[PDB]
């Protein structure tokens, strides 16, 4: 059976949003949220990014994560058995022009399945998904979500994730038998491949100042963790329930150009927020009239409150 929600679903002023799905990236290394050691976030700390400190991911994998964040189903009632629409589906189905470009060598997980325009990219360097991003610029809609799905930090071979230009801590690991490497090593290597998702944010950010016919946003998350080598735990997909905060406190990043959601997001950054909030958050970006809309879960709504 496939099933479908938000069946009382429906839609004005020229909106571009563009959700960019992050890759093992983990809150702890982000300098924006108080990381010391390497200055991870020099692209966005110049864009003056709005940073959420108290984000979590819904899982340790992005089998479970990435669906569960696009699914009306939160963390607590999450099944991976569940076959229904998810928040694109919404979105579609209500008139808005959604594209999603994959660079993941995952997959969308089905998320992207029923997209008219999608495209799979070859998993190699991320800023490939900067060309189909400027060719969608050019045949926008009144309304358009554009997801960008990161390779972004996928591990063990970490060092293969970014360009040398972005290879600007060292020394780093250029292996995938991680135990092997020093920690800090490891850790800069790790830090070089979330420079280089900063600075890709920043290019996104800096087309969407030359799309000023629209009011633009970039949100951008992690679909989870990392861990690091601490207490002999390497990569991720611990259970959830026993997993260390690395695994599960995720970085996400707003910015808009319409600046009164710039300060919405300003005023809710250090809320203890979670993947579960990306869906009324995206309902509520296109006006989706329904009410399966949770005021009380959208990021840019003041009726917004922390998770229980
Ligand atoms: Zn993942």
């Amino acid at each position: 059976m496939f099933k479908t929600i938000a069946n009382d679903a429906y839609r004005h002023t020229k909106k571009l949003l563009v959700l960019v799905v992050g890759e093992t990236a983990r809150a702890a290394n982000y300098s924006l949220g108080g990381y010391t050691k390497n200055d991870t976030n020099f692209y966005t700390k110049k864009d003056n990014v709005v940073f959420f400190d108290n984000f979590s991911s819904c899982g340790t994998a992005t089998a479970v994560s990435l669906p569960c964040m696009f699914s009306i189903s939160k963390r607590e009632n999450y099944s991976s058995s569940e076959f229904q629409e998810n928040a694109m589906d919404v979105l579609y189905k209500t008139g808005v022009d959604a594209a999603w470009f994959d660079n993941n060598s995952g997959g969308c997980k089905g998320v992207c399945d029923r997209l008219a325009y999608k495209q799979k990219l070859s998993s190699d360097l991320d800023e490939n998904l900067l060309i189909p991003f400027k060719e969608k610029l050019n045949h926008l809609s009144d309304q358009n979500i554009i997801v960008l799905h990161l390779q972004g930090s996928h591990g063990p071979t970490y060092y293969k994730r970014y360009p040398s230009e972005f290879k600007k801590f060292t020394p780093t690991c250029d292996t995938n038998e991680l135990s092997k490497c020093d920690s800090e090593a490891l850790i800069n290597t790790y830090d070089n491949t979330l420079l280089y998702t900063d600075y890709l944010l920043s290019e996104i950010i800096k087309l969407l100042k030359e799309q000023k016919s629209y009011e633009s946003s970039l949100f951008y998350l992690s679909d989870h963790g990392e861990s690091l080598g601490e207490n002999g735990i390497y990569l991720h997909g611990m259970p959830y329930a026993i997993a260390p905060s690395y695994q599960t406190h995720i970085p996400a990043i707003f910015w808009s150009n319409d600046e009164k959601l710039m300060n919405l997001a300003k005023e809710h950054k250090g809320l203890k927020l979670s993947q579960d909030n990306l869906f009324s958050t995206l309902l509520g970006y296109f006006n989706v009239k329904t009410s399966v809309y949770e005021p009380e879960y959208d990021l840019l709504n003041p009726k917004l409150k922390a998770n229980p």
